[PDB]
This record gives structure tokens, C-alpha cells and sequence, in this order.
């Protein structure tokens, strides 16, 4: 419910980035009360008590209620602020509303500031941090509004400035805040042992659904960086729990193998460019005690991978004699959705084995309207049985429509976790808001990040993201292009497109783009941290090269470089945006 | 003090219900901010310590702090709304103080709903239950000030109807906390002896008079249910602590008899409808251990009650065995506002005998005033004695006149706690809003109970109170009359009234009013809560029967009643009000 | 930095005081948000902590996290309306502008409200006394700015007395809190033996500079009492730490001697009229176990101090046998801002030796830029050292300038804690703002404190200041003159000025001055206490009277006093100022 309600805020964010015209606002904000302030029940004190069980330590009582009953105080103005911004709708010519709402606005905003030290608290900073994340989201939208149509509120010029500032230093600050404490959060629960590692993978991708995806989403409210619609990228991988058991008592970590390091160095894929899977195959062994006791459990997978226009990748993991059948599934282009796994554990005198003898993938295919299971089993039987669905994990954002037209996470590779009579299969996501082709559009300003390539040039690391960009990113030490990506255009192609690239560098540097390998369009730019400096939100600026271009075909590439600068310098670049000239 | 000014609170808003006219308000908040924001004295900290005592649990050190700061700030806030309030007194136009007042209002109103939550703390709700209330009815108020007059401030008509809405809902959610945490509260100090019996009592009295008082004041703040003048009527029965011992250590529980439901059963009069004491005669007896040390005390009463117009009641407790003379005293249509009464104690042996030597019943007559002191004594000397003075328990409000013209409560019944060699008289009360004659003005709204009435019809009873109405209430489970009441006019009797009845169903029922048995006016009405739902304030809705009537005498009687409506369906019936037509 | 910061804010209010012209409000604001609210480092914190270590008993975790929420959110607040009132600078008609302004003032006037009782939380009002003392001011300052130019603003005459009202009765209420609450936390720190002198002393001097500097301050900001600039004096003297050691254990209180009741009577002056030292002749002994272990430490001191046209005092304090030669400093009519001295320790078999064998006095003429150095020393060689930069005590207030032409402080006054083989001498200073001359300016109103005369009637005593004056005060029993002091003009002298004093007083009395010790002004004035009454700061009253006068000479002398009252009342008098007819 807590990841459920993240999911659903964060997704219909998406929907209304940068500017928003007519009245989505309104409905946004409306479901946005209704999300936040149910009847019935208080999320917020599900957000605060989920974390709290995560890293295994209650905020104090008193801590508690300060918080929550600011939360809810907060909410009956929202929702007096949201109610009368809902009949503003109406409202033309007013010198009263526009004078309630005026006050109301103003307080309200005036209200958050007060507020935000009160879920920031110190020694209890990592509990709130949800908490903390969705009102400084809630208060950054706010100050866009002042932007959007504060202009025609009653507000001048100059006081639209004054709350512009502050926006700007808000996400700055808001965006820090939620990195370095979810940082910290997460190092504390760095364990020695595998039960401990649970513990800590499910505070990382719980906390990235609610948090980190909330934080990536909060430079696109910029009003003047993003003067229009903007469609934004979340590309991190996220990995659901190892599929074992839990009841009744060795479980899946005591039946032996191995270590917190060495399982976190086996299943996260280190930073990759993003790839969709492609074709699967299991390989199963069989483990019986007798005629009703046996089970031919999962040793073994091979995935194929794919960026986008890349070529084939194959991993292998576990065991693959194929004395059994080696089943595969085909998944390529299609959004496995949802998983429904069974973990089974058979018994011997006191050696216990654990495996998987049942996995089914949904599957849609999100071009036209096609679905489909995959199923894996062969046999089993007198075995103990224990159920993984992902929904339970990685739910569909609440809707009007079914789960194979709502879900909000795609299947994009498996791992394995192997030991001496242990295999536990781990699935890692990537999220819906990341697509498989780079579509850019004629009417909105399109996000690709960096991610999103292909090709890594002979000298450029994918680095582990920073917390509040949505995922990883790349860095050159020195001059030369960054990664080859693919990008495709919609109906009418006669469009010409501006080029802006996010970036953090030691240095001023040429950044420039090609198109189709051949035609450069390029800029001077300025440094933006200090050489030791370790990479905030204020490191990264926009580098806008003034020329526009055409795209040659509907499947062109745009290669992103940056070169005359002094090697040893470090430059970082998180994602190229399109925005369309006319 | 936490109890006089509980009472000074609720008796004065009893004067400025519904739609005051001119300047009553102005008075009114300033009257409001001298009881509750005083010199010398936090009488908010006396509230919450007040409670703590009772139910013997104090609040934590912490959530001390937190109310009270918000409560001063809230007060200094309160006091310069006020104060710029009692300056547009004189203001007719102006671009500026309906601009500052305009901004000092709507961020009070708002400082309001932030504050509720603080003093509704999770674990310590009872504690803060008064302290709550009072706060409560604050923020209610300056809604209704919204409406009253909010639409000459500078407010639009859609900001007022904005403004009623949270009215309307913060009138539900503050008047079921408060019944609920009432009732939980109560419920924790069931005991299972005297000595518990003693302090449950003393939380129903001194809460009933502070918070369910006021709480039952609430729906007359409504501008269109109650569009001019208001009349209400506070209908239950409290009873102050039984006259016995506490010093030095038998005291008047320990000298023998019985256990708490024993007390709770013998005390508390089941819901019955409301009647007046009429003849009241005490019988005595003597216990002496020699010639310096007797004392004839209270064995047994015999009391005579009348409902309004009603035939003649007469209850008898304790002994009645006449050697000793049976004095009698008369207390029909006299307020009995004022006991003195005295504890005595004898002592034998080991066995001590607790008994009442003297008691004195100071009486006002409300028509014309006539005072007078009716004694009850024999003879006694050489006993313990201690005073028991009503008004340390139910004081008058205060006033510049003397107590036999402002007293709040009158003696209503004498109930006897028996055992061996001990007798307690507790004295229950109803409070003055509540009146002998059921008057109905010519230019407010009368609301009249059903409480009020004389005769139940064959299947109505008449059960306990939910708490947020001021009193009891009448249930019947299938069509037919549900009580008869009495109604009295004033000078003029030309006036026609139409009559609305608030009730509580099941079902959508046809619900009559029929004036001298006679002439029948009816409606038909919709059904207000679920079958097996449990009665809350948003159950109750209002009838209101479209034609109009003449009542033919200035003494007539009027009948509720609801058919036309399947048994087994519950109907409750609270109120009749009668809105004078014109 | 503590220290630092209650200097640094405390001197630059003294420079706009009363009413300020054009622009120093904004640029006085601007620099108030960067040193309370920089970036960094949370200075509340700091202040809290500092006292804290002080009284040496920590807050709650909870009231910590409250306060310091409730203060940073008030500074986003209090930085977002400076924002804005520094763009009014430019602004002269805009119905938007003053219309923000307007509500982001008018909410944040009601914040500090709300705000105040949080850094006022029973059981623990000393640890928050500077924090709460700082905020106490801030709030003073805005209500301040709404009878300077709310006026424009768009407010109203009365919405700007009713805000006038408040910023009274504030005044009365910041300065009776911190006053008492400096005076119980003093109190509770009274000890028994020398180490608790030390911290005693460090308690009063610390919060002497950051809260009752302020305090002092708060009478200035009335605008109708003070309609122009007004210049005002803080003549209290405070005491550095005794140099003695530190480190390693005997240190200088636990080598012998006395007691903390002899410390307090030996080193604190009584309450004195206001003197500047002149010449200061050093003693000293030779303690000495070898040719390589001496030292020639500090062992007494003749000091001459003159009052403002004062006869020559000469207080002498240790021993004075001279075998060894004095040295004798001159510091007439010369500030010295900075003292570095060392503090000795030589060994014997047990018994040690505490000592001064270099102290350097830096000095600054007011007048003409003239400084240097004056030392004192004769030799000492294998002894322990420690060193005491008064700067460490009395840092200069953060400026552009070195310190000696920024100083806060100036030395007044040496006395010298003795016992048997203990010499540890004790600087005691006054701030900067009390001069040498008693200017009398031609455009601003001068408060010249009665403790800057230079003779004393012969009935007038000096008692210690209740705590919000600035310094100690005056009080005759009986009529006649209270002191005489000696004023000075400006280059044009034609100046006609009106008379007004700061009394306290039990009855109606006749309070005059005379000028030149010939012609008298005098006026009746009223009552303003209780005989009992103890002297808040509501005692305080101004005694204007009506005529004008002009003095002689450019140095004339005045004397204050009061007569025709019956003996036995009691009267005070603090200050008289001169108001610049014009």
C-alpha cells in the first residue's frame, strides 16, 4: 500500500511535467488529496511506519505525533486551497476569490516552509524520509503553480520571481536531502550475511518506488527550463525479493550459502546501459526422496538482452546439464508485467533444498493490444510451497483498467543466487516510464537519458546515480563523444529540434551532438563544481547548443560528446533532451 | 474552576445561537477571550490537569508543551482577530480594515484546523477531551462568523459556501471525537468498587458539564438550519458525589457496603423523561453512643416527581420506619439551585455509621422571585462532620447578580445509596436550560426535546443519549406516536409555526405532528444511517413538515410520531423544533 | 562565536534606533537573515548549546527538535519577507506588491506569535533564554515596521495602533521574561566554593552580551516615544574569567583559596557610578626554585579611575612591598579594546604557585586614530603558560575594519583575586556605546543614563539593575536631587532641548533639572507601582517636561531630581534623555 500509493502518485506525475495547459492541474491536485487524504485511513503514518520496520527502528513516540498531526493540519488546507483552486476553474473577473485564494495560496506555501524542518528531524531524519519526500514534492508543485498562473492570481512580476527563487533553491534542497539521507538509510543495513541482505535490498527498491522516483521528476517543474509539455525517463533497475521461503526454521538464507558481499556483488548487475530481455531459457534439475516427494526445481538460466539497436547480449547463470529438457521463453518486445512464482523446498534427512519448480510471466505487448502467459514447470510433488507474486511487490498504479494495460514495471532481467542445494531466481525491473524505443515527439520536450544508448566510447563509465536523476549515469575523463543512442520521431518529420544535454563538469568544455554520424552542431559551456567536490544537484546544469536540426529518417541516432578540455577533469552527462523548435 | 468555567462558556452561548443580531458577537468573543485567555492564569493547562487527575493518568511532559504553546499563540491570534472584530464595529467602508481582518480571520481559520490534530494526540485523546472540546467549539464559531457576515468582510458567495462545508463536516468530525473519547474515556475507569464508583461519577459529572455540554450547542451554529434567533434545551441528569466522608481511614466506601454495578444500578435513574421534584419527605434515625455523642441521620426519602403536565411519581429509597417524626419538605416549581449538606460520623466500637444530620435546600422560584432555605435536622452532637456545599460541584456562572438569580442547575432527584450502617443521599440535576413549561417564543426557533415529553406510546423507549445531543432520546423499532408532549405560547397567538423533527432511521418514513390529538400534519423523509450501523451525528438529519399551524390554546399539546414503515428498522427521535412562520 | 554573534547584532541595532530614515531597515534586515540564518551552520543551535553547557544541563531531545523546526521554518519565512520588503525599496505604487507583502508580513507578525511560547516551554526556559531573547527581538522589530511604514503598506490607522499596542504590551511582556529567567538561571548556579564562581561568572557575562544588551534595546523601538533617531547607552560592567590555568590537577581555584561567597564580594564592584581607568601601577614577586625555573608574577595593582568630570579615585587591591620596581601603564582617555595575558605556573615540592608574569594592553584613542601597545613583564623562565586573549571573551563585532577601530569593549576596571600562593587578576569592562563625554547631538535623541554622573546626592544610592535597563540604577527615599552630570554639545549650540527621564516611582511627585546649577525645569508626574511592588518593566514611566531650555557653555552640567513626596516611598530613576527641539 505505502509502494502501492508511490507508484500511483509517481506515475500520474509523469502525466503533467513541466507546463500543463487547460485543467489537469485541478485533477491532478484533486487526486492528489485523495491519494494523500483518504477517509478512512492516514498514509503518511503508513509511509512512516513501513520505513520504520524496514531498518528495524521506531521514531520515538513523541517525534510521531508532531509530524502527523502537522501532516493532517497541512491537509486540511490543501484540501481548502485545492477546493477553491477547483472553482478558480470557473472564475475570470473576481476581486474576492482571487483575494481568498490570494491568502490561501500564500499561506499554504508560507505553511510548507514551516513545515519541512518538522519531517526533517535529526536522529530520526532516514524514518521520515518518505514522509519528507512526498511534502517536499507537494510544496515544489505549489511554487510551479505561483509560476503557471500565479501571473494572473494577483501576483507581479517581481513576487513571481521571489517564488521562482525559492523553487529553484527548494529543489535543489529537497533534492539533496532525499539522496544523501537515503544513502545513509541504506548504509546502515549493509550486513554481514545473506537474511541481512533482504533486509536491505527491500529498503532500496521500497524507498526507490516512494522517494527516488519522486526526486528525479522535480527538475521538470521548472516552468522556464521546460515552457511546455516534457517527458521524462526513470531507467533504474529495480530488484524484487529472491524467490524463497519464509515460515516454520531454515528458510532460504540458513540452508547455508552465501555472504551480504557476496550476494550483493552476484545479483546487481553493476551500471549497464539499459537493456530489455530477450529470449529465456531454464534449465531444471530433479530432487526427490521418493515416488511423492520430488521436485525438478530452477539451476539454471540463459537471458538474452538488448539495448536499444543493440547487439545480442547473453548471460549465463547457475547450472545448464541438460539430462532434463531445457525449457525457453521468448520475451522479446513484450512487457512482461507480471510474475507469479512458487518457491518449493524439499527435505532430506536434514539437508532441505530450495528451488523453484513453477514461474508464470504475463506478458503484454504494449505496441498492440497483445497478451499472454509463459509458464516454466515440469513436475512436483509432497513439497513445500510458497507463493511470489510481483504485484505483491511492484503493484499496477491504481486505475480503471486491468492489470495488463495499468501495470507500471516490466520484467528486464533475472538473476540467480546459487549455493550448495540453494538456488533463489531474482527478478530485476525497469520501470514503464522508460520505453523501448526513445520516441520523440513533435509537441513536448523528450528526456532520453544518456542510459537510454547504445554504445559506451572507448573511455566512458557508467557511474552509479547520484540518488535524485532516476538512474545511472555516464562520465568521461576525457574529450571525445559519450554514447551512441537511437532515437525515433512521430507522423511529420519536418520538425526541427534544439538540443539540450544535462551535465556536470570540472571544467568549461565544447559539448556537441551529430546527427546520423555526421552533421555537428556544438557549444561552449561552463564549469559547474570543484574538482574534489562530490556531485550534489546544483553540480548538474543544462547545456543548450543554440542550432536546430532535422532528423534525416524516422530511425535516426544522435551521438553526445564533449571534448577541449584538459584529461584528468572529470565530466558527466545524465541525459540529452529534444526540444522541438517552432 | 475547570468546571465554573465550563459552565460560564456553554450558559452564554446559549444566548447567541443561530443568527445573533447587531453586536452580541463582538461582546461575546471578547467575554470568550477573558474566560479563556486571561491574566494571572492558563485556564487551559487547569482543563488538561483537571482531567489528568480524574482519570488518574497524566499526560506525557511532552505533549504538555506542544498544546499549550499552540493554544497561547492560538490565544494571542484569537485575542487580535477580536480585537480588529470589535473595531469593524464601527466600520462601514474600507479598502484596508476589511483587508487586514480579511487576513487575520482566514489565517486564524486556518491556524484552526493545524492546531485540532495537536490537541487529539494518539494514546492521550482523554486528557485532552476538554481542552479539545473547547478548542473545537472555537474554530465552529469563527465558521459560522464566515456566514453570518464573512459575505461582507470582502468574501465571495462561493468562499462562504467553501466555508460552511468545512462547517458542516467539522461539526460531524468534532462532535463524534468527542462522544466517542468521552465514552472511551468513562469506560477505562469502570472499576469494580465504591471507591472507583467515586471518581467514574466525577469524570461523568465535571466532563458532561465542560465538553458534551457545549458539544451539544453545535448544531444551532448552523446559519441556514437555524437562519434567526435559537432556543435549546441541555436535558440530562448529572449527579454530584454521594454526601459522605473523606479523612483520617474508613471514609463512607469502606464502611462496609456495595460494589460499583451494585452503585451504578442503584443511583443512576435508567433514561427516563424529564420531571420536576414536587413533595420531598425524609425520615430519620437515631444513633447515639451515650449523652454527648448522637446524631439522627438520613435513613430513607420519599420524593414526588412530575413530568411536564404530567400525573404524579413517587420513588422511595432507604428505611421508612416512623418512631422517629418524617419531615417533609415542598419543592414543587421551586429551583432548588443550592444544597448545604453535612456528613456525619458516629463511631461504635469498630463499626463506624456514616448518615446526614442536616441539609439545607436554598430555592428560588423562577416565575416571581420568591427565595427561601428548607432545613432538614433532629439532633446531633459529638459526631464527625463534613460540608458538602452543591456549588463547589455545580456553581453558578458567573455574574454580576447573586447565585438564586444565576444559578445553572436545579435539584431534580434524590437518589439513596444503602448498606449496612451507611447511607448516602446523591443529589442528580438538571440544568437550568431546561425548562418547567416547555414555552414556545413568537420570534426564535424552539427546540423542545422529546425528552420533554409526558407519555411514551406503547412501544417507545426512551434510551441513553450518544452523547453529542445534550440528552437522552426515544427509539421506536415500528410505526406510531412516539411521545406526547406540552407546549406553552406567549402574549401574541396569532402565529402560525411549521415543525421540523430531528430524527435518526433506518428507513424513508412518513413522519406526523398532530396538534390537540387533533389535526394531523405530515411528511415523508429518507432514510439517514444503515441497519446495523451505530448512531453517529451525521445518523441525525432534519423533518421538516412543509404546512404550517395555528395552535388553538396557549396551552396545547403536541404529538411526533413515524409510520409507514417496516418493523424490525429503527427510528430515533432527539428534538422537535418549532419555526415560527412570518 | 555565540558571543560573536549576540555582539555583532546587538551593536548594529544601536545604530538604528528609534526612527530610521531611507533605507537601513532592509540592509539591517539583510544582515540580520545572514547572521541568524546563514548558510552552513544553524547559529540557534549554537545559542542553545551554549547555555546549555553554561547551566550544564541539556534540553530534551523533544524541546530541541521543536524550537529549532519552528525557528529555521520562520527564517524561510523571515528571509522570504525581507526578499520582498527589500524589492518595496523600489516599489511606490502596486495594489500586488504591497498586497503580498502586506499578507506575507501579516503572517509572519502572527507566526512569531504562535512561535513565542515554543522558546518558552516550562522547566526549561533558561537553556532557551538567548534563543528565545534573539526571536523576542525579531518579532519587536517587525511591529516596529508597522507604525513606521505600514502606514503605507496599505494598512489602516487603527490596524496600525492595534499593531502599536501589541509591540507595548510585547515590549512590557520579552523584557519582564527574560529578565526574571536570566535571574533564576543565575541564581540556580550560586555555589559554595571557586569553581562554581567560574561558571557562575561565565553564565552571567555570556548572557549579559547576546540577551540583556538586546533587552535594553527594546524601549527604543516605541516609534511615538522615539519619533526621530535616538542614540542610547549600555553602561553595565562585565567581568572576563580570573587568568589563572587550565590544563592537567590543581589549576588556580583548586590551589587553596576562597570561597565562592569571598570570591563574589571581592571582585564584583558594587553598584558605582560609571568610571574609565587611568594609571595602573603593577607589583610583583619573584618566586623562583632555581636559575632556570622563575618567574616574577603578578601580585597587586593601584589603579586611578575618574567618573565624567569625576575627582581622582584610587582603589589598590593585593600586595604592594616594592624590593622589585613597579611598572605603571597610563590608560587616560585611552580604550583598551584587547588584553593578552598569561597566566604562570611554578612548582614547588607540593605546593604550586598561580600567577601573571605578561600581560599586554592594546589601546585605541577614540578620538585620533592613535594606538599601541603597553606591556608588562620581568622575566620568567621554565614555568607552565597559558594564554588569555580577552578577544576569546570580547571578540569586536564582525566588521570590515581591524579591531581596533571596531571594538565592542573597553577596559574599566582590574580587580584581583587573592589567597595564599594564588594571584589571579579579573578584567572588568564596558561596552563600547557608554562614552567618555556625554555627547549631546543636535539631531537625535541622547539617553544618558544617571549611572554616567559623576557625584551623587547625599541620599541617593546606586542599586543593581533589574536586568532589562542596560546597567544599574538610582533610587532616592526621600526629595531633593538625584546625581550630577556633566554633558557636552556639537558644533551649532543655539539648540533648545526638552527634558525627559526614565522614573520609577510609588507616588505622584514633582521631577525637575536644573541646568548649569542655576535655572530649573521641573513638572509633575504620577505614580507608576506598588509600595511592595518589585519593579518590572511597567515600573518604568517618562516624565517629560514641557519647556525648552538652551545650555551655556558646550560643557555644562545637569542634575535630575525629584521632591515634594513624603519620605519612606521610594523612587528610581534610570535615565534622562534630551529631545532636540526643532
Amino acid at each position: 500500500s505505502t509502494v502501492q500509493t508511490g507508484i500511483n502518485i509517481a506515475g500520474r506525475i509523469l502525466g503533467v511535467l513541466g507546463v500543463p495547459f487547460a485543467g489537469q492541474i485541478a485533477s491532478f491536485y484533486s487526486f492528489l488529496v485523495g491519494e494523500l487524504w483518504p477517509r478512512g485511513r492516514d498514509p503518511w503514518e503508513i509511509f512512516l511506519e513501513h520505513v520504520e520496520q524496514l531498518i528495524r527502528q521506531q521514531v520515538t513516540e513523541n517525534t510521531r505525533d508532531t509530524a502527523l498531526a502537522r501532516l493532517q493540519g497541512l491537509g486540511n488546507s490543501f484540501r481548502a486551497y485545492q477546493q477553491s483552486l477547483e472553482d478558480w476553474l470557473e472564475n475570470r473577473d473576481d476581486a474576492r476569490t482571487r483575494s481568498v485564494l490570494y491568502t490561501q495560496y500564500i499561506n499554504l506555501e508560507l505553511d510548507f516552509l514551516d513545515a519541512m524542518p518538522l519531517f526533517a528531524i535529526r536522529n530520526q531524519e532516514v524514518p521520515l524520509l518518505m514522509v519528507y519526500a512526498q511534502a517536499a514534492n507537494l510544496h515544489l508543485l505549489l511554487l510551479r503553480d505561483a509560476s503557471l498562473f500565479g501571473s494572473e492570481f494577483g501576483l507581479t512580476s517581481q513576487e513571481i520571481q521571489r517564488y521562482y527563487e525559492r523553487q529553484v533553491e527548494k529543489t535543489r534542497e529537497y533534492s539533496d536531502y532525499c539522496a544523501r539521507w537515503y544513502n545513509t538509510g541504506l548504509n546502515n543495513l549493509r550486513g554481514t550475511n545473506a537474511e541481512s541482505w533482504l533486509r536491505y535490498n527491500q529498503f532500496r527498491r521500497d524507498l526507490t518506488l516512494g522517494v527516488l522516483d519522486l526526486v528525479a521528476l522535480f527538475p521538470s517543474y521548472d516552468t522556464r527550463v521546460y515552457p511546455m509539455n516534457t517527458s521524462a525517463q526513470l531507467t533504474r533497475e529495480i530488484y524484487t525479493d529472491p524467490i524463497g521461503r519464509t515460515n516454520a526454521s531454515t528458510n532460504w538464507f540458513n540452508n547455508n550459502a552465501p555472504s551480504f558481499s557476496a550476494i550483493e556483488a552476484a545479483v546487481i548487475r553493476p551500471p549497464h546501459l539499459l537493456d530489455f530481455p530477450e529470449q529465456l531459457t531454464i534449465f531444471s534439475v530433479l530432487s526427490r526422496w521418493s515416488n511423492t516427494q520430488y521436485m525438478n526445481y530452477w539451476v539454471g538460466h540463459r537471458l538474452e538482452s538488448r539495448t536499444i539497436r543493440g547487439s545480442l547480449s547473453t548471460s549465463t547463470h547457475g547450472n545448464t546439464n541438460t539430462s532434463i529438457n531445457p525449457v525457453t521463453l521468448q520475451f522479446t518486445s513484450r512487457d512482461v508485467y507480471r510474475t507469479e512464482s512458487f518457491a518449493g523446498i524439499n527435505i532430506l534427512l536434514t539437508t532441505p533444498v530450495n528451488g523453484v519448480p513453477w514461474a508464470r510471466f504475463n506478458w503484454r505487448n504494449p505496441l498492440n493490444s497483445l497478451r499472454g502467459s509463459l509458464l516454466y514447470t515440469i513436475g512436483y510433488t509432497g513439497v513445500g510451497t510458497q507463493l511470489f507474486d510481483s504485484e505483491t511487490e511492484l503493484p499496477p498504479e491504481t486505475t480503471e483498467r486491468p492489470n495488463y494495460e495499468s501495470y507500471s514495471h516490466r520484467l528486464s532481467n533475472i538473476r540467480l543466487i546459487s549455493g550448495n542445494t540453494l538456488r533463489a531466481p531474482v527478478y530485476s525491473w525497469t520501470h514503464r516510464s522508460a520505453d523501448r524505443t526513445n520516441t520523440i515527439s513533435s509537441d513536448s520536450i523528450t528526456q532520453i537519458p544518456l542510459v537510454k544508448a547504445h554504445t559506451l566510447q572507448s573511455g566512458t563509465t557508467v557511474v552509479k546515480g547520484p540518488g535524485f536523476t532516476g538512474g545511472d549515469i555516464l562520465r568521461r575523463t576525457s574529450g571525445g563523444p559519450f554514447a551512441f543512442s537511437n532515437v525515433n520521431l512521430d507522423f511529420n518529420l519536418s520538425q526541427r529540434y534544439r538540443a539540450r544535454i544535462r551535465y556536470a563538469s570540472t571544467t568549461n568544455l565544447r559539448i556537441y551532438v551529430t546527427v546520423a554520424g555526421e552533421r555537428i552542431f556544438a557549444g561552449q559551456f561552463d564549469k559547474t563544481m570543484d574538482a574534489g567536490a562530490p556531485l550534489t544537484f546544483q553540480s548538474f546544469s543544462y547545456a543548450t547548443i543554440n542550432t536546430a536540426f532535422t532528423f534525416p529518417e524516422r530511425s535516426s541516432s544522435l551521438t553526445v560528446g564533449a571534448d577541449t578540455f584538459s584529461s584528468g577533469n572529470e565530466v558527466y552527462v545524465d541525459r540529452f533532451e529534444l526540444i522541438p523548435v517552432t
